[PDB]
């Protein structure tokens, strides 16, 4: 069957992948008690928009429900799909012949049924006849919270969809929970998506000099995710914090836009992953800016290093995730009394909730389509109201076909280190006169991306993560080199 | 005073140009007899958006009218401007301490001051209280149709505007007259944004190579504007169209999106231009994939050498854009004639708008904060309802100041065509035979930005054009043009 494809060494992503999808949407609708014969699912695509009140196109990026269920890279089309039969029906915009005359060859419906491998195309001005003539008995419509925007989905509607029966419940929690096991074919994407993102990674690495400004290899990585992976969206805007910037944690927006000089003696996190065809990545890399570890840029990036690798060494089926940030936070305090920064009881650090202060966010989060994908907290999972995890974009237990981001870092955040030292529950535990030393530190983060197998997990991400394999590549070693 | 830079090479922008805007606007706004005492400017900066309902953000980029008024970066603000005294306030978020965490520093109000040179700043959420104190007889909000999209600009709206008096009429067309005539601080911008794009361009022609496919040079170019400029942004999506896509001039969207392999033999048209500090450029470029025109090739591309040269020595204060237009054309079927492709009187064929066949667009557009920018059809100014004039973005007479593309092109449009040798009044100066021969050549489009200066044009982009120079280009040879 047909495939996406941009050419040269980028992947082919058969169409069959979103068949599959739409297949696998119809057997878990087929099984719900609560879905009428004769349902048909009805999804409303992304429409083309402008900068404001101009006429400056914005690049068009697919819905990502919209997406999942159909590939479709158009603007203004709906998608429908018979519940009982699988039958899927496209719905593209129908262009007057003299449109020729600006966009060329105006694309048959024929063509559109060949390229997307669905069982016919219509004009989207015919879908309340189209549907009128197959005499559904209710239209599942789109309608749902994403839990970390707080946004609602956009329900589809037609002129004419008055006329229908119609649900906005059912669909949401089902199409959701899809999307949050991941099929061998959607696999494969995001390991091309991270294989990609690593080089660019490396390059970055192997690029940087201090002198530069923090944006010249945000530049640098989109330009490779680009030009060699067919990648031209990003998966969210690029963060470069350079020294102090490394501890802003959403650094790079437009307020803060990587316009910082690399100084001698920075550490750097960047945290990048491009997009290719609304498949995201998500990676981030920690290392000095000279290409040489201080000894104490060393003791906390490998501190880091060890709940990375102490998370993933746990991860299976059947963990609950709250567990493992919980894990993380732990060896962070261990490892930073084992450097003189704390002191005391970790047992007792731990009960003050002391490892929110140097690692505020959640360990990570489910990803697929979005960067922060969908299905983190479904009905009956409930957000942990503690520091730390109060943060965390998912309290479920691992199961096999999930993505996540595995991503504990270790931050000097001076408001927080200054709540803490104004708190006698947490105060006694900090050992000032070695803490001066960081501050300014910036931080470190270790980003992976993995899945979780039957009985463990596969690591996506190929990017160097010790201190020596940090250093080679830095220095211009070749991949092929082992420290 | 204060300026906007992102180091290395890119250019320091002066805040001050944007205080320049707001005198300029008040003057205006001073002379128009429908405005009353103790008016005030009241504009609503853009905020933060997400892809659909997802927490995914888009990077931020200002809407173009505060932008031009106050140059702010941050999302969220408002900007209102004392229409009498000219007195600027700026209105900020105000951000919980607890914010540092993620989006870093919390700036103070007297930093927005200092980075931005306006009178005042204040917080957003007490937007009502101040004007209410101001005692202002009316609110001015925007509101007008833009002659490009269609769209309606979005009026300012807070919590307890309900209690003011608002005018949403007067503004739009005075602050648009004044984004259409660009001050030496502005034309220094686009000079900027003119020098990085063209050097951009030089890049990728440099770094075609056939079986490339057209986005790695839509990649290759964004990245010198961001690494080398600062340009974050592009003005506009980028067009990299080779072989027939040249000839399809709306080419790189997401519906086409730049994923053709070049091959031997083709044309490419390509039309990019990085955006600096909310500033436009807009250049295009046309050459051969493989770094040398036949004889076909050079024909078509040195008759739109010729149409952009005669309209920009033509320029100057006073000249019809439409008859730069209609100039364009002339030259076009003059050319097309000695070609071959046409036989008869070039008189006859003007008549017949036959010039539209191979131009269906406009020959060029105002250029500025926007890249089609505002202003083109004023109360007054009427579009012309004949083939490709009706496409034109502005009939008004040029003055100096003005800042506009001049993009003639040549293409080689089937629907077009074939549409002409349907009419007995324009088939009959097609050669069927030679035409064949161009089916599938694809375009060309020569695209400049120029400045009308008092006696003629200042022009803006340095590309190489003359065959010799492109072809020297490509062929990796030393020097400029
Ligand atoms: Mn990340
Ligand atoms: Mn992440
Ligand atoms: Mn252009
Ligand atoms: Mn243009
Ligand atoms: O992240
Ligand atoms: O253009």
């Amino acid at each position: 069957g047909p495939s996406f494809w941009l050419g040269n060494e980028t992947l082919k992503v058969p169409l069959a992948l979103f068949a599959l999808n739409r297949q696998r949407l119809c057997e878990r609708l087929r099984k719900n008690p609560a879905v009428q014969a004769g349902s048909i699912v009805v999804l409303q695509g992304g429409e083309e928009t402008q900068r404001y009140c101009t006429d400056t196109g914005v690049l068009f990026r697919q819905e990502s429900f919209f997406h999942w269920a159909f590939g479709v890279t158009e603007p203004g089309c709906y998608g429908v799909i018979d519940v009982d039969t699988g039958k899927s029906t496209l719905f593209v915009p129908r262009l007057p012949a003299s449109h020729a005359t600006w966009m060329g060859k105006i694309h048959s419906k024929e063509h559109f049924k060949e390229k997307y491998a669905v069982d016919d195309v219509q004009y989207v001005d015919e879908i309340a006849s189209v549907l009128t003539s197959q005499k559904p008995s209710v239209l599942l419509t789109l309608r749902g919270v994403n839990t970390d925007s707080g946004s609602v989905c956009r329900e589809a509607s037609f002129d004419g969809i008055s006329k229908f029966e119609v649900n906005n419940t059912i669909l949401h929690p089902e199409i959701v929970e899809c999307r949050v096991f991941k099929t061998d074919m959607e696999l494969e994407v995001l390991r091309y998506t991270n294989k990609i993102s690593s080089e660019a990674h490396r390059e970055v690495m192997k690029a940087v000099k201090v002198g530069m400004k923090e944006y010249e290899l945000e530049s640098l990585f989109e330009h490779y995710c680009y030009s060699r992976g067919g990648m031209r969206h990003s998966s969210y805007t690029c963060i470069c914090g350079s020294g102090e910037n490394s501890a802003v944690l959403h650094y790079g927006h437009a307020g803060a836009p990587n316009d910082r000089t690399i100084q001698n003696g920075d550490m750097c996190l960047f945290d990048m992953g491009g997009e290719y065809y609304c498949f995201a990545s998500d990676i981030t890399c920690s290392f000095p800016a000279n290409g040489k570890f201080t000894a104490d840029q060393k003791a906390v990036y490998e501190a880091v290093l060890r709940s990375s690798r102490a998370v993933m060494g746990a991860m299976k089926p059947g963990v609950w995730w709250p567990d493992m940030h919980r894990l993380a936070d732990r060896i962070h305090l261990e490892e930073l009394a084992h450097m003189g920064i704390l002191s005391g009881s970790v047992d007792a650090m731990v009960q003050a909730h002391l490892g929110a202060v140097f690692m505020p966010h959640g360990l990570g989060h489910f990803l697929g389509i979005d960067v922060h994908d969908v299905g983190g907290y479904p009905e009956g999972v409930e957000r942990i109201d503690e520091p730390g995890l109060r943060s965390l974009r998912t309290a479920r237990h691992l199961q096999p076909g999930m993505v996540l981001t595995v991503e504990p870092g270790i931050y000097f955040i001076d408001h927080l280190l200054d709540e803490a030292l104004a708190d006698p529950a947490r105060a006694s535990f900090l050992n000032r006169e070695v803490l001066q030393r960081f501050r300014g530190f910036g931080g470190v983060r270790i980003e992976e991306d993995v899945v979780v197998t039957d009985s463990g997990i596969e690591l996506l991400t190929c990017v160097p993560r010790t201190v020596e394999e940090i250093e080679a590549c830095m220095a211009g070693c070749d991949k092929a080199f082992t420290p």
